[PDB]
């Protein structure tokens, strides 16, 4: 799978930047998983605790700037509201699980690698949905991409892998 192919560039607390621009965010809480079947797109929201993910957030900001620079129509300007990463303490007032979190949204049209706690690829949609529920903790590999169309200018994140890390209280989404 993906993990065996990636070549690390920089490892920090709770994260890795790869030479290919992939970013691993480790030990984050998931929300709204759509890993079983597309919904077409697969998707997840990652709630990344600010106090333990500062360095990887800094790297994410840097990679967002690189992605703007290399957009296919030339350097792309994107407002903070149109990025895949948002501030849980400002942009999610009525969602308490977002307190003290960076909120990352990632999507893909093809299924990401989905690994259970034993680092085994899952295949059954029902098993995937049971294994990785909203509220559990995961680690995930994402990579930014730039978009410019009639609906706006965005920096999005491809969802490339999700690894189950720990059980916790379900959000019941």
């Amino acid at each position: 799978g993906l993990a065996e192919k990636l070549v690390p560039a920089k490892k920090v607390k709770n994260g890795v930047l790869y030479k290919s621009g992939h970013i691993k965010v480790s030990n984050v809480r998931c929300s709204y998983p759509h890993l079983d079947k597309p919904y077409p797109k697969y998707s997840i929201t990652l709630l990344m605790p600010k106090d333990t993910h500062g360095a990887i957030k800094k790297i994410i900001d840097e990679q967002i700037e690189l992605t703007k620079k290399n957009h296919k129509t030339g350097a792309l300007k994107v407002a903070p509201s149109m990025l895949f990463i948002k501030d849980g303490d400002v942009d999610f007032p009525d969602k308490p699980e977002c307190e003290g979190m960076w909120v990352i949204s990632a999507r893909e049209s093809t299924r990401p690698d989905v690994l259970n706690m034993e680092r085994e690829e899952l295949e059954s949609p029902n098993e995937i949905a049971e294994e990785i529920y909203g509220g559990c903790w995961v680690s995930s590999v994402i990579r930014p991409w730039s978009q410019e169309n009639k609906y706006g200018k965005r920096i999005n994140a491809n969802l490339l892998s999700v690894l189950k890390r720990k059980d916790d209280e379900p959000f019941g989404e």
